[PDB]
């Protein structure tokens, strides 16, 4: 019941976002996080942004299909161009209603205008 | 700033979901609603649920690309197997909060053979 | 037997399913919307918009690999508004049975997304 | 004029575009495969698998927002091999009619193990 | 063993299957369309458009979790029509699962035919 | 020409695009996790799981219609733990500035050979 930051994305793990095994593909997790961080940055940049680096990504617990994947983003650095955002991914519900932290990572964004600088 | 029901789904409107004018085709909207509602319905029924009825759907305001679409569901009725849930579709960043869709989705708790089952209280 | 125009003849794909094995009725409603938007665009001979969906019922489940057919009939031809009755009949690939019924409402819109009058044909 | 029976009828969504904005042209092949597979599964009175595509012609291109109608007509059958000519016609709703595709699709009826199986004449 | 240059190496995804569970052959042909259009755009040095597919053969089935390799080899040097021979080899032991002969046409920005330099 | 093994090779598609027209990051990462996962399953002869992603830098943007290539190189083997350096290069620049191949992303990925119960397992050496 207690995630840090603001919930930016809350979706359902579709079976299309899997691997050969059937598991939720981590790649795809990383895509979900890139999107959510770009969201908070776009709130911050007051516009369109562009990602340049990602540090310290950790995949804590696996994700299954049919679980709700909640993304919680919280900004970290009062940087001029280096919009740094801390992103974690929590999964819900096998006993239904089970919350656990599934990803920890530190995203670094850079605000780009119609001409990024 | 409190939504009456729970935010069950929050995604970004991607251009994959467009029409010829440029708004999001509300196929995609109804799918979002049905899934988002199914989540909380599944919270209640403690098993599989099935959409059985969808009434009074209104597309209040249009949806654009690159915007955040938020779905808020609040249950109203629990009958025999029926979980009735009122669903709202809000957009978060115009590019401002407005309700863009409202509807009443009605679900039914089922077994593996698609037939009714009681609601676990 | 089906009344109206066959607007769509499509197959139930796995990509469109849930965990159960049946098609998520997200997908069905998407199909019915496409099917309505087509006839509406014929009537308005231009762009339309889904604005209202009433009395949708998911009668019978639909499996994967079956043919999904939508049958549409206009009922009301308002000033800009086109009302269309849509039904989904499934043919069995791998027998017709109607699995869903709904009443879609579209609106004749122009190129700038604003309502417009209805032609005569 | 439209020779064959309508197996598939759908609308072109933008979800399926290329770089300029046209319909991705393998996707048509995806449709032809499904639609032909339909009449094949009709005849084989069971399941089939695609094995050959001969002489496919892209007569006229297709854009987004048009209705695509697929017509399957059988020509030849083997013990297991089903030959079907497919025509793809466009209505251009967003109502001019014209043929968009011609091809000869060949399928094979397989049993539970994946080997070909027999066909009753009727 | 495989003939030509590898334009695509993609993984068979679940969403790409048919009802039985095999890889959808629609999808295979979809991948081949791309594999051919790549080499067609490289040869033509601009836009191309698919206009014909000859002798497409599905040799062996594919399941999910295999590596799909697309091999294109140009075969005929004409004025307008660019014919490209395409094979698909699957990994998991590599084996050729598909063969076909694609025919493309060089186009301008207006989807109209255009000249070929050193076709 | 680049190092490692080509594990993934795809075309930059639309619908994976942003407002500007270049493909946004994270499809790129989807491809890197995939591309690495291939070679890891080949090497461990069984199931693996991404556990860590190190030092990712977005060097150059990628437009739509360009060829996206993954080259993976294993570097480290633990008892079960596999560290692999993954490279993403673009083969073709749209239609015309053809043959200008350039690396667009690189990172150091960490996967782990696990069983069906997701538990680590020894590595086939």
């Amino acid at each position: 019941s207690l995630p840090n930051g603001e919930l930016v994305l809350r979706t359902l793990a579709m079976p299309a976002d899997t691997n050969a095994n059937g598991d939720i593909f981590g790649g795809w997790l990383m895509s979900q996080m890139d999107i959510g961080g770009a969201i908070q940055a776009k709130e911050i940049a007051q516009g369109r942004v562009v990602t340049v680096r990602v540090d310290g990504m950790t995949f804590l617990k696996p994700v299954a299909v049919g679980d709700v994947v909640c993304c919680y983003a919280r900004c970290i650095k009062t940087g001029h161009s280096s919009i740094t955002i801390n992103i974690e991914v929590w999964v819900k519900k096998e006993p239904i209603g089970q919350r656990y932290r599934a990803t920890e990572a530190v995203f670094t964004y850079v605000a780009v205008d119609d001409a990024g600088k």
